[PDB]
């Protein structure tokens, strides 16, 4: 019944995502993190779902596509289809959503972007939590995560203490929509 749209992200100090089609650094210690955030389900047997655009789809190293133990949805108005079954193009975010919450295996769905997908998700009733890793310093990005009004959220209050790697530094912040909290 109750379904989730949650956002993940990265953002560096303007907000910038992506770079020259690809992402303006590299953590592994975050990767891993996203890795099990969109991975995990409470309900065992369940599956979560990632819907992202053409461009991350196209960021994503090969081996590591599609994202395991998850069911990829890419939007695309110019990508063929794809034979892999764990992998859906869909033409639209509404069509997209519509095939989503007609599968029953589906526990959440994580919103990782691409700016326009992001957008997208910041307006669907299904919107839940952001999860936001805010980088630290401006990496000359030329993609950014969409303008949007925190003052329409919630940010957790745990602790949330720095974080380093590669001399790149970092802290995660959770947002929660008020409508649900
Ligand atoms: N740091 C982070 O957390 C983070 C997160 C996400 C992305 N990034 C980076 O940001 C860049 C990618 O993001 P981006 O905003 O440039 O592109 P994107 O949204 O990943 O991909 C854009 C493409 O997706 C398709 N698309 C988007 N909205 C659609 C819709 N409503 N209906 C149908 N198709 C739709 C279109 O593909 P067609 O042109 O094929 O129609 C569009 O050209 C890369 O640099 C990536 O590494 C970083
Ligand atoms: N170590 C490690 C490790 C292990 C497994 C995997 C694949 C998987 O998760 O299963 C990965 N990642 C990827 O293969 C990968 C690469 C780029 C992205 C773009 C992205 C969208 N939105 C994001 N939001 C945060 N915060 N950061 C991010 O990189 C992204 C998303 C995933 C890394």
């Amino acid at each position: 019944r109750t379904l989730h749209m949650n956002l993940i992200v990265a953002v560096d100090g303007c907000g910038g995502i992506g770079r020259n089609g690809g992402m303006p650094w590299f953590l592994p210690a975050e990767m891993a993190r996203f890795a099990k955030l969109t991975t995990l389900t409470t309900d065992s047997g369940k599956k979560n779902a990632v819907i992202m655009g053409r461009k991350v789809w196209e960021s994503i190293p090969p081996k590591f596509r599609p994202l395991k133990s998850r069911f990829n949805v890419v939007l695309s108005k110019k990508m063929k289809e794809e034979s892999n079954e764990n992998v859906v193009v869909a033409r639209s975010f509404e069509s997209a959503v519509s095939l989503l919450q007609d599968m029953e295996n589906i526990e959440t769905i994580w919103n990782i972007g691409g700016r326009e997908v992001y957008e997208l998700g910041l307006n669907s009733p299904f919107l839940h939590q952001m999860y936001i890793t805010r980088v630290e310093g401006d990496f000359l990005a030329d993609v950014f995560f969409p303008r949007v009004d925190y003052g329409r959220f919630i940010k957790s209050t745990e602790s949330e203490e720095m974080h380093e790697e590669k001399g790149i530094k970092y802290r995660y912040e959770i947002y929660t929509i008020k409508t649900d909290k």
